């Protein structure tokens, strides 16, 4: 349940795994979603803190005065939606779904939203493929 | 960075962590942060997703559909705000304060806020010292 840290401070172990269960329950259940991502013809509802915490791309549109109070964000009609959705799902879960599908369009849509450990760990699946 | 899930899925072991540490970044800048805490004299701003994920009590406010969009949020005046700020760091950090002196106000608050592992956990420290 807890333990000990480093800091001589009481530290509850599965507490961030539970909060971001909790914060994926509220995305599928619709309750205080602040956005809708646009993404060609497809619309994914999120919250833009989760999106800031898990992208450059989103952390950087949603700090700028104008861009913080847009309820509609379209993202570049070259992404691919399954992408987005994969990538989506991964922010709230810890979850990559790579396939070999699906890897080229995950990893131009996570070098587009700037999340590095991503693009890497698809670099080195492609790699090994090779 | 990852690992195979039970689920034959690629999982990244510190996300959540690393997510919940964006959250407490952007609360202590002040960004996107949408309710303001009352607290006494006492005032806490925070955001409302992370409220409703860390407490059975804000989960049942902000999913009222009057209290849902109030930007001002009264607590019960006998509630210690020390107490409360200790739960507030917990919820954004999982890593929670407990000390003699204020072990009695933080279990009184967690079981106003419906904190139930919290709770368990001040029974157990109150109970050693007796
Ligand atoms: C460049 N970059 C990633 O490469 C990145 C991000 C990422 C998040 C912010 N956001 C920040 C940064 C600082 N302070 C804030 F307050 C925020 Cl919200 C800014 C750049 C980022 N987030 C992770 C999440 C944490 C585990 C990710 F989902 F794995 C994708 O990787
Ligand atoms: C009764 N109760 C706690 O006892 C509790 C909560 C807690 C959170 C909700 N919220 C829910 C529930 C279901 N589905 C949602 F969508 C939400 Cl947001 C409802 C009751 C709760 N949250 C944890 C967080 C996860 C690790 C806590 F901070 F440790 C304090 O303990
Ligand atoms: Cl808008
Ligand atoms: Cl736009
Ligand atoms: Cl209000
Ligand atoms: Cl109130």
């Amino acid at each position: 349940l807890y333990f000990q840290g480093a800091d001589s401070c009481i530290q509850f172990t599965r507490h961030a795994s539970d909060v971001l269960l909790n914060l994926n329950r509220l995305r599928s259940r619709d309750i205080l979603t602040d956005v809708v991502i646009v993404v060609s013809r497809e619309q994914f509802r999120a919250h833009k803190t989760v999106l800031m915490a898990c992208s450059g791309l989103f952390y950087s549109i949603f700090t700028d005065q104008l861009k913080c109070n847009l309820s509609v964000i379209n993202l570049d009609p070259e992404i691919n939606p399954e992408g987005f959705c994969i990538l989506l799902d991964f922010m709230y879960t810890s979850r990559l779904n790579l396939r070999e599908g699906n890897i080229m369009a995950v990893m131009a849509t996570a070098m587009y939203l700037q999340m590095e450990h991503v693009v890497d760990t698809c670099r080195k699946f492609i790699k090994a493929s090779e």
